[PDB]
């Protein structure tokens, strides 16, 4: 109901006040992103959320902070992620400046999804991905 929705917004705002990079869109950098790619634990603007939608459900799961209800598991993805952790991971593999169709289909981005998922489920992470495999795209 209304209470569960309001507590979720309060949670997101805490994460935006904790890690300031959550207050800029992950892909384009504009301030006050009101959308989330849950699967990546990142914050996006309305336009970049549209780009993510065209990537398909295997790549990105998109939610609006203003308009959508969030499941408790979905909020955990954001709690264990954030813009900073994803950006650092993508930068480390040299793929952070790739356009979305390439960036989110890299082994590096796919590997980050698996890492975040494992943190959410409190299980062992996948083996570290070799740097030279990171730029290659998944099938
Ligand atoms: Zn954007």
């Amino acid at each position: 109901g209304s209470h569960m929705n309001a507590a979720a917004v309060e949670f997101i705002n805490r994460l935006k006040k904790e890690d300031e990079s959550n207050n800029k869109c992950f892909d384009c950098g504009i301030s006050n992103p009101d959308w989330v790619s849950v699967n990546h634990g990142i914050f996006l603007c309305i336009n970049c959320s549209g780009v993510h939608r065209s990537l398909g459900v295997h790549i990105s799961i998109v939610r609006s902070i203003k308009m959508d209800i969030f499941t408790d598991e979905q909020l955990k993805y954001i709690d264990k992620g954030g813009n900073k952790k994803c950006q650092t991971y993508l930068e480390n593999y040299g793929i952070s400046d790739f356009i979305p169709e390439r960036k989110y289909r890299t082994k590096a981005a796919d590997h980050y999804r698996k890492i975040l998922r494992s943190i959410v489920h409190n299980v062992d992470p996948p083996a570290p991905l070799p740097l030279d495999e990171g730029k290659s795209l998944i099938n």
